[PDB]
């Protein structure tokens, strides 16, 4: 499993949420941040944790929905996640052997 | 080392802090976030040794759970190096 | 690639910002957080760099964020497998 982290223009949040929803990715954590790629501008961090095989689909959904083609569009990082635990059940999601 | 990241109900922060404190885990970073499994949630991050992960995860699950939808999730991410800014001492993951 | 994550005193942000700029590290994400060591207001700074730039980035942050007192914070180095430029769709793979 992987964490897909995108830092986007704040106005793109609804586009990104919709593009992820449409593909079955509803779960997300959103953080208000500041960034730059000269003052720090308001940006929005979107984080989703998905199965390895869903990464490329998630990355492409975010790129398509967050892009303008201008500087300041932001970046997406893919970080490994070793375990994902559902607090309500205690069930842990891992990659088989 | 691992970073244990939990996204919990904001009212559960003190429960989680206490459960971690009781087991010797005092250090933490807390961020105000929004989420859906967008409502206000709290992100708690602790960086621990590999052998402490299961204990930390179970302390958070026990103290943040309600059994209802919206309890949140815990992610375990690898940490390769941890540096103390005050001393410049670096802890490097076993190899 | 790696993500270098530093949790620093809020007053040190400008020092860190400048020390990274001077070395060619302009890209960064900043988050307002609360923290305590092993809750007070702190600042999280995140930079994603090539593997060979990590030690230089860590050095720049340590030098610019330190006071020598307790509460100076910590730096964590986390692996980044893919880095995507949203504007072009170009992906850098580790």
């Amino acid at each position: 499993m992987k964490m897909v982290v995108a830092v986007i223009r704040p106005e793109k949040l609804e586009c990104v949420k919709k593009a992820l929803e449409e593909r079955g990715f509803v779960g997300m954590t959103v953080t208000e941040v500041k960034g730059r790629g000269v003052d720090l501008l308001q940006k929005t961090k979107v984080e989703v944790v998905v199965s390895d095989d869903a990464v490329d689909e998630v990355v492409e959904a975010i790129v398509s929905s967050a892009r303008t083609g201008k500087f300041g569009d932001g970046r997406i990082f893919v970080i490994p996640v070793e375990k994902s635990v559902k607090i309500r059940t205690g069930d842990e999601e891992v990659a088989a052997a």
